[PDB]
């Protein structure tokens, strides 16, 4: 009596029953809105006009008046997940009559002759029957067994009145145990022109399975299997956290495992709970709970638990606040004994959510989703283009790899803003240039997609989690004694950790990189990662530097507890020559308490064992003897200037472009000449050799030699030997 | 707990106000609110459990009187047991915050109920929070809570005490573990608290879950029972939380490895 709102519930013992027009209704909301038990009712779901036209019946006075069920058919086609706000109304005028009808076989590759069977009379014997959407089990189809669903979007019919959202009509068939013009033709799925919600399945993300699965075992492990887990006598975990940076798709897969779960689920409207008066969230939220264990399957999902559950050290805002953090946890600490229930939260950044949430008693478990790397952007690409196929855009693999490779420090929200204005510049172009043609003729090509990348405007350019292009040995020109030492080096742990454990070696865990400002101790992190394929930490020197004071602290910890959660790698720093210096130059108090910080995690009370530590630096004197200590950073490694070998290969690399046998140049002689160069140094004098034979009459074919001693004369070296007489001295006493 | 509520005759013979109050103190996950069940489920008294902000309530009035009815019930039944929980909520401290409303009005309220018509009677009060000084002084006073009890972070043998205990209750058809592994677990797990150990066995189990599934193919449990490959894994994506503390009992070496 007196109704406001409604939630659904599955029709229960399967088989056939009503299937499309259950509709258990308790008499008294039926007689309240005066509707004919054998008439259509109309349900609205909170919006979207249309009230989704479905024939009702009577229920037997057990069925709560607030929970309805609407049958599993309808529950897919509407994309209605269980727990979702309903609202009923009057129904509308009756449906006409049905025009065509026609099957779409869905997930599969058709062919169903030979099981069809006559599953018109099956399909169609149903009351009510809304044509664009039907979904049925595969039951029982002949020899084979297997699943076969059918997609009937398709349709020819005209209404009318556009409020109705699916357009429903009469069905007047005949048959036993005469249709309309047969039902069977074509594959289609779902049709464009009705722009139906379309369910979300795993398929849709990509470059996500390595934590997608781990997530899929913690939630169907309390839920299918929960005797099995609580026959240990340790109870399931009941909270699941999402943490990442915006857009990588937390809501993503809270919608999806909505989507795929035929179990009841509660999602909370955010700040629409939050009400002046304190004691109505404490009883909307306990009436929640209630709702939830009541229904023995049940998951609640919270979007944006920072904001509901902010830090109490960090900001006191008072009314609502920590207060309903207590009665959450209170509730959800006891709500029952085995169950299946679990509760999945997510946040935009962990620091900020509650040392309260964030304790092993509610939410031990916690799922990362970091940026997409390479393969990562690489996979939604290739899946991205396959929801616009091939027909909407002709784009091949390797055009797929260079986008991956161009875009590196982006989310994946900005890929698909990226494609959908990139759809839009093309629009633009076709209209500008082809005077309003058909936008299939041009369709999406690289030529939008580069002035998509120019005017992208990224938000990700500020991170930690920055990843150098692979960059092969081949690249690289330099002395094999270093590439073999880093080798070894590497070849290590990875290979023999066990034998340190054996032997309680264990290992160094600290290689310092010291020497001239030139070449081989930058890029040979991007070759080494390239090499061992291990993911690796590239983090600058100056960027850690914060304003604000102790962000610095907070920015390191969190990059140290990635790499310790992100199994044995290499984290790498381009400079130490700034933050190291703090009795030779002036420093603030923030700087030396990094280093102090830094001195501690590297081997303070805590040794790490998977994790590796190198360090580069410009100058070596800047690192104090606290840092320089025996057991930490030991190895040194000189990787002085480039010796002739590794020039000449630099400059070969660099002359491959150009025709060396029209030149003359035997590559040996200019080596000989440009000892005191360094690598870089001599990519820049190669760079300026080539502008200067190219301004002379445009594009060239070659470099000749006298521009090559032109450029020689044009630029310096900048080195003296008495910064190398330096870093030799530091080097003996090392 | 029990020479004040078992014996209040023998202190009657003295009459200088027998404590009421008792202090729970300590890092959070000490197991300090089960530890407090027992002494609720071992006493065949009556027992009052204080909700905290629930029991708050928009009307200034409205929660004295269920406060001071609650007292009325508690002190009518001569075996009684007060729980008191989350107080760092219910008792801030008045100088750091003037908040208003809901204030320190109720801390003064609790202080002269609790001494006011108390001369030898039979009642206890159990007090937990997570750190002291938010409770105002007033409180902290030993004409309040002059019972201090001090609960910490569990060193070496109090760890491998309570992982056998585990094990032990968990029962040894679910895991095959000997002694010096357990030693072993507790000397590694330097910084973690009972909380901390349980989320390791959890998470240990779990591990059992995942490789059980995807290697095996759904192979019995039972025929895999627990090991500590999984449980080494579980340590490490535990993510500890209770590194910072002043306290720390850093390891241990014998006379053996004394060099000089
Ligand atoms: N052969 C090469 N071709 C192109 N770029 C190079 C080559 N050798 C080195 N580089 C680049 O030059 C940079 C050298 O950095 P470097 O000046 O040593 O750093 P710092 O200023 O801290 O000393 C590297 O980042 C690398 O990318």
């Amino acid at each position: 009596k007196l109704p406001a709102e409604f939630i659904t519930r599955p029709h229960p013992s399967k088989d056939h029953g009503k299937e499309t027009c259950t509709a258990y209704i308790h008499p008294n909301v039926l007689s309240s809105l005066e509707i004919n038990p054998g008439s259509f009712c109309t349900v609205g779901k909170i919006g979207e006009n249309g009230i989704l036209v479905i024939a009702r019946a009577g229920d037997e006075e057990v069925h709560p008046v607030n929970v309805i069920t609407l049958s599993t058919t309808i529950r897919s086609v509407g994309n209605l997940i269980l727990g979702d706000r309903l609202e009923l109304k009057k129904a509308q005028v009756q449906p006409p009559y049905a025009t065509k009808v026609t099957v779409g076989s869905l997930q599969g590759y058709n062919i169903l002759e030979c099981m069809e069977e006559k599953v018109i009379q099956k399909l169609l014997d149903d009351s009510g029957v809304i044509m664009p959407g039907m979904i049925f089990q595969n039951l029982k189809t002949k020899a084979g067994d297997e699943s076969i669903d059918v997609v009937i979007t398709d349709a020819s019919d005209d209404s009318l009145p556009d409020v109705s959202q699916l357009d429903l009509n009469m069905d007047d068939m005949y048959g036993g145990l005469g249709s309309t013009h047969i039902t069977f033709s074509k594959e289609t799925q779902a049709n464009r022109k009705y722009n139906l919600p379309e369910p979300l399945s795993y398929a849709a993300v990509g470059g996500l399975d390595k934590e997608i699965e781990s997530l899929k075992s913690a939630i169907e492990i309390p839920l299918h299997q929960p005797t099995l887990f609580s026959s240990f006598g340790v109870s399931p975990p009941r909270g699941i956290l999402l943490h990442g940076p915006p857009g990588t798709g937390k809501t993503m897969l809270l919608r999806v495992v909505a989507n795929t779960s035929n179990a009841h689920v509660l999602t909370i409207n955010g700040p629409s709970i939050v009400s002046k008066y304190l004691g109505e969230t404490e009883a909307a939220l306990r009436d929640i709970f209630n709702e939830a264990r009541k229904y023995q399957p049940s998951i609640i999902f919270i979007d944006e638990i920072d904001s509901i559950a902010p830090n109490r050290a960090n900001d006191d805002s008072g009314e609502v606040e920590s207060r309903v953090v207590a009665t959450l946890l209170t509730l959800m600490d006891g709500m029952g004994a085995a169950g299946k229930v679990v509760v999945i939260a997510a946040t935009n950044r962990p620091n900020s959510v509650d040392p309260a949430l964030r304790r092993p008693g509610r939410f031990d478990q916690e799922v990362e989703i970091g940026i997409p790397d390479v393969d990562a952007r690489f996979d939604i690409l290739t899946k991205q283009f396959s929801r616009m196929s091939s027909d909407r855009h002709v784009l091949d693999s390797e055009a797929i790899k260079y986008i991956a490779s161009k875009t590196h420090g982006y989310v994946g929200a900005d890929l698909t803003a990226l494609c959908r204005e990139s759809v839009m510049k093309t629009i633009q172009r076709g209209l500008g240039t082809d005077a309003n043609i058909d936008k299939f003729s041009l369709k999406v090509t690289l030529k939008d997609v580069e002035s998509a990348m120019v005017d992208i405007r990224p938000s990700a350019m500020r991170e930690i989690f920055l990843e150098m292009p692979k960059v092969y040995w081949s690249d690289i020109g330099g002395q094999e004694e270093l590439k073999t030492k880093m080798k070894e080096m590497i070849q290590l742990p990875l290979e023999a950790s066990e034998t340190f454990a054996r032997l309680g070696i264990s290992a160094p865990k600290g290689v310092l990189l010291y020497g001239p400002p030139g070449c081989s101790k930058t890029l040979t992190a991007k070759a080494l990662a390239t090499e061992s394929g291990i993911n690796f930490l590239a983090v600058k020197g100056p960027e850690i530097f914060n304003k604000y004071v102790g962000e610095s602290e907070r920015a390191i910890r969190e990059i140290f507890r990635k790499a310790r959660s992100a199994a044995p790698s290499i984290i790498f720093f381009d400079e130490i020559d700034a933050l190291s210096p703090d009795r030779d130059g002036s420093s603030t108090s923030a700087a030396n308490h990094v280093l102090t910080s830094l001195l501690n995690e590297i081997d303070g009370v805590e040794e790490l064992k998977g994790v590796v530590i190198v360090a580069a630096t410009n100058r070596p004197d800047e690192i104090d003897a606290a840092l320089l200590r025996p057991g930490r950073l030991d190895r040194h490694i000189y990787v002085g200037p480039p010796d002739v070998n590794a020039r000449l290969e630099i400059l070969k690399k660099c002359t491959k472009k150009f025709n060396t046998e029209e030149s003359g140049v035997d590559l040996h002689e200019l080596a000989d000449r440009t000892e005191g160069y360094s690598g870089a140094e001599v990519v820049l004098l190669c760079q300026e050799a080539g502008l200067a034979a190219i301004m002379e009459d445009l594009d060239v074919a070659k470099v000749e030699l006298r521009h090559f001693e032109k450029a020689f004369k044009g630029i310096a070296r900048g080195i003296t030997p008495e910064m190398l007489s330096y870093y030799e001295e530091f080097a003996l006493r090392s």
